[PDB]
């Protein structure tokens, strides 16, 4: 149906294309249920309301004025369509030359922020997120967010343009690495696509 | 060593004793892993605290006063500590005639207290527990909470003393069932030990 409001983007790999670091049946059901419900479920919370014509970015932003239903959905929509986005097959991608020296003055190397972002991933008590933002003004920050939650929103304490997230529910890793959460985080790094975090960075500079 | 503030009680069951509902792996790795780690770090975040020497309930009921990793370990070890007591590979258990009465006035019939127990655990987004709890009145009340939270804490909106809880953390489940967390509720009726519910009960009312 193509008057849908939102709708999910086709995944630019196969369920099988990152067993490098994350099992096909996770990508299948990750996609096709987790996702996909909260692509559906947006649909329905927002029908009736003054979101039903916005974007997701407007939405986020405004997301205290509508329904845990819209906040929680809206979240999880934008969250794993950035995800699959930030994922990738091809191994051996870097930052481009400008996020690269960003991330260099920020943190101090490539291995430096990795190791603050799965610091962050494994601190996140229960489900949520951890994120590389663009904040106002051009700053990066790692954070995390609970559960659907993210930068975008409006009462996040640490507001800014989300150019990586890495999701740490369970149901992102268990059927491979169970507990191993710093396990997960660690190996995910094989299928992380620098070049779209370089576009979502360069975007957001704009 | 004796000498801890906290240990684990082992099962009163095997692992691969509940497979009905519950795989051994996951009973194994929930136990070993999760719920041990809940154990070990509630003792060391209280060590040198005001909670070093108070019991469990009393921690709990005071928690807004600690930290972070005092709130989510207490109610961990709490949480799982219950959770194993109210399992059993026993078929055909059931409440004693006191809380049956009580589940029948109040819900109607164990049917109607098992869908309103399913009801809030698929409700409950991200991690937490569905409870059923005696209200400071004495009256029957089924809740969720958030993470490892519990009906003891301080700041629960809905508090009371729990006599089951089910964990709807995804670890719980998502190895048998995946995404399917109402398949895992209906099924893990199938292992719960009203004998035990019954006992809580009647320690509550007094
Ligand atoms: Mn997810
Ligand atoms: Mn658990």
């Amino acid at each position: 149906d193509p008057f849908t409001q939102f709708k999910q983007t086709p995944l630019p790999y196969a369920y099988d294309a990152l067993e490098g670091a994350i099992d096909a049946k996770t990508m299948e059901i990750h996609y096709s249920k987790h996702a996909a419900g909260y692509t559906a479920n947006l649909n329905k919370a927002i029908a009736g309301t003054p979101a039903e014509k916005e974007s997701i970015e407007n939405i986020l932003a405004k997301v205290s004025q509508y329904s845990d239903a819209v906040r929680n959905n809206a979240g999880g929509h934008y969250n794993h369509e950035l995800f699959w986005s930030i994922l990738t097959p091809n191994k051996g991608t870097k930052p481009s030359a400008a996020l690269q020296k960003a991330i260099d003055e920020t943190f101090g190397s490539l291995d430096a922020l990795k190791e603050k972002i799965n610091a962050a991933g494994a601190a996140r008590f229960g489900s949520g997120w951890a994120w590389l933002i663009v904040d106002n003004g051009g700053k990066l920050q790692v954070t995390s967010t609970p559960n659907q939650d993210n930068p975008l929103m409006d009462f996040t304490k640490e507001k800014g343009t989300p150019i990586l997230g890495i999701d740490v529910w369970e149901h992102a890793y268990y059927l491979r690495y169970q507990n191993k959460r710093a396990d997960y985080l660690t190996t995910i790094w094989d299928v992380i696509n620098w070049e779209e975090v370089s576009a979502r960075y360069e975007k957001a500079l704009k």
